[PDB]
């Protein structure tokens, strides 16, 4: 039911280091990263393009594992 995942908040181009405001929270399906993970996502880089409003899932962000 309502865990939120990570959403992108604005488009984040591929190859670019997440920062605080690429990142927003929201209570979506399918679920994808944590919402509790973000301080952790940040300056991690994404390996594809993420569109305004994708959750960002897991096989998205290089470097990730849970």
């Amino acid at each position: 039911a309502a865990q939120a995942s990570v959403v992108a908040n604005q488009l984040i181009p591929i190859n670019t280091a997440l920062t605080l405001v690429m990142m927003r929270s929201e209570v979506v399906t399918p679920v994808g990263i944590p919402a509790e993970d973000i301080p952790r996502l940040v300056s991690m880089q994404v390996n594809r393009a993420v569109p305004l409003g994708t959750t960002l899932m897991p096989d998205m962000v290089k470097g990730y594992a849970a």
